[PDB]
């Protein structure tokens, strides 16, 4: 039993991270088979920072302005590339440590685990979820580009999230590993606003039944609702609406507990009117809504 | 910025986790240099469990009785001894991937990551911390016996428990590396109550001065307390006695933030008399308790 924000074992990407210099910019890279994958910052100064001209700066630079090093080992590059705004260093030496490993590019509500990295060493490793207005919820200081986020399916990984910039909300951007930004931000040093951001719904009613199963049963109430009038309430408190590809994907949970997946969103309509008067579940005073119906089976049954 | 319950990274561990089959029960080992380390439960049945001859049931076995597997390669069992409540089982294959590692045993109040393991194959990793009553909050299934809790100081990794039994209260029991319990706990499968769990006191002011560095100021109030008069006050609400050492160790905080640790008490003070009306620190609605002052310079400051 208990219930914890668990992240994948990050051995994997670790035998992955170096560490890439271009003149006087350092950040964090990906070595996967012979090619480096970093974000194009580290072509930048200060002065260009307003409005990078990408293209300019990285016409001036050659395969030997790219310092890469590997540990204590330094890697040659032979062949560079700008893949939007991600640079691909080609370098002389495969990653002996190469696991099996996708590019992948995921939707609002999915999580995935971020290694925090500084001068291509690892620093620690904690779960995050993409949130609906396409920023994450993270742990970064300066230092932290080309961090990566990702997922472990069976010896598999799945690089999902390269991370660039800190928002002057304290909330974080980020790219896919081809290079492309999740939501409307741009790699530059201009204010950028995130669209207000909403709850995960389906991952609330997840944990919801990750709490029956681990012993917390207070919240159940003895009603029922249909779709269209939990939505009504989940609008009201900011809440995303309920698909019936979100009933489909909660069915075994709602098999394993026998609570219907329209009952245990009239008990989460209560919560939402009413509040938990002081009360807990799972050891939260909120209601978590970062556990994926996925999460939650693989932590309660693996 | 931001603020997350980070983990070590696990790759010095995976590398080190092995399968350890004796008969018909399977747990996890660990394996540095020429030695696996498992808990002594292998050896039993279910007939056996609600008293344990760990004597007995260890003299009618032979080296050749023990199946570890690392991966899909079997290691040779070439000897084997008990100490405490853990076993030794030399091999004749030294684990290459062997990092720099210490045993060592913990207080309470510190915290270390967990590796949670099955079939000697890494599911995920979580950071918790080891309650004043010796017990942890951690989240294991049948088939983590064996899983260990660890911390990493650049490249030299400190085991310091190892994962043996869950209470009937749903919180979990283990060892250090050398096979001692922490608290009074034996591997018996009897009925066995836990002290009464207290908050730690030292790592919620740390956990306060983190909220500091990243922006949330609203609890910090104009005035200042002694210590005796905290601890009559934290003592109502079941925290543990602030002491000089404890004061020691939040300087830097105290001077990262140019609040003095008396008058962050006094901050303290007013939220557990008052409460938090709602509001919350750090994204969470509750105190927490589970980042030492070393935990928070890391994360804020590397
Ligand atoms: O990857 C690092 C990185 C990208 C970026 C864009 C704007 C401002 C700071 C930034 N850092
Ligand atoms: O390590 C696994 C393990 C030890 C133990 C003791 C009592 C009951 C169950 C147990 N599992």
């Amino acid at each position: 039993s208990g219930f914890r924000k668990m992240a994948f074992p990050s051995g994997k990407v670790e035998g992955c991270m170096v560490q890439v210099t271009c003149g006087t910019t350092t950040l964090n890279g990906l070595w996967l088979d012979d090619v480096v994958y970093c974000p194009r910052h580290v072509i930048c100064t200060s002065e260009d920072m307003l409005n990078p001209n990408y293209e300019d700066l990285l016409i001036r630079k050659s395969n030997h302005n790219f310092l890469v090093q590997a540990g204590n080992v330094q890697l040659r590059v032979i062949g560079h590339s700008m893949q939007n705004c991600v640079l691909k260093l080609k370098v002389d030496t495969a990653n002996p440590k190469t696991p099996k490993y996708k590019f992948v590019r995921i939707q609002p509500g999915q999580t995935f685990s971020v290694l925090a990295c500084y001068n291509g060493s690892p620093s620690g490793v904690y779960q995050c979820a993409m949130r609906p207005n396409f920023t994450i919820k993270g742990s970064f200081l300066n230092g932290s580009c080309g961090s990566v986020g990702f997922n472990i399916d069976y010896d598999c990984v799945s690089f999902c999230y390269m991370h660039h910039m800190e928002l002057p909300t304290g909330v974080h951007a980020g790219t896919d590993l081809e290079g492309n930004f999740y939501g409307p931000f741009v790699d530059r040093q201009t204010a950028q606003a995130a669209g207000t951001d909403t709850t995960i719904t389906v991952n609330v009613l997840a944990w919801l039944y990750a709490a029956v199963i681990n012993g917390d049963r207070w919240f159940l109430n003895r009603f029922t609702t249909t779709l269209n009038d939990f939505n009504l309430v989940a609008m009201k408190y900011n809440y995303e609406p309920l698909t019936q590809d979100h009933v489909d994907i909660l069915g075994p949970l709602s098999a394993q507990t026998g609570i219907a997946v329209l009952d245990m969103c009239a008990s989460l309509k209560e919560l939402l009117q009413n509040g938990m008067n002081g009360r807990t579940i799972l050891g939260s005073a909120l209601l978590e809504d970062e556990f994926t119906p996925f999460d939650v089976v693989r932590q309660c049954s693996g």
